[PDB]
């Protein structure tokens, strides 16, 4: 089912329980996809992860740029670029006044 800016919904907090929100703003979000030099692949990295250029006032690598990543564990790997994902999600405002950018799956 259609979700719309102004949509009172109930979401995903900070905090990880689902409370009231308001949808704020209709935003398109991209994500990276890289090949570790381990042959391993991951999606889902946020253009901020990749510490060896400035994507968001640059753009993406090229297709086959070798990068390095910043991971979850604070560790920064060698990985070549594959694609850019950008993906319409769900900028949520809570009653605390907190904001936070949802997946589709994770509004009710
Ligand atoms: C998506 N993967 C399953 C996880 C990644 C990150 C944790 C190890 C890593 C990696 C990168 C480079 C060499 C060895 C290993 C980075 C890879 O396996």
């Amino acid at each position: 089912q259609s979700i719309t800016a102004g949509q009172k919904v109930i979401s995903k907090h900070k905090n990880g329980r689902f409370y009231q929100c308001e949808v704020v703003r209709l935003t398109t979000e991209t994500f990276y996809e890289v090949n570790f030099d381990d042959g391993s692949f991951s999606d889902n990295l946020y253009p901020e992860d990749i510490v060896s250029q400035d994507c968001l006032q640059f753009g993406p690598p090229a297709e086959g740029e070798v990068v390095q990543v910043r991971w979850t564990d604070g560790q920064v790997y060698g990985a070549k670029f594959v694609a850019s994902h950008p993906i319409q999600m769900y900028q949520v405002e809570f009653e605390d006044g907190s904001q936070l950018v949802v997946k589709r799956d994770d509004v009710y």
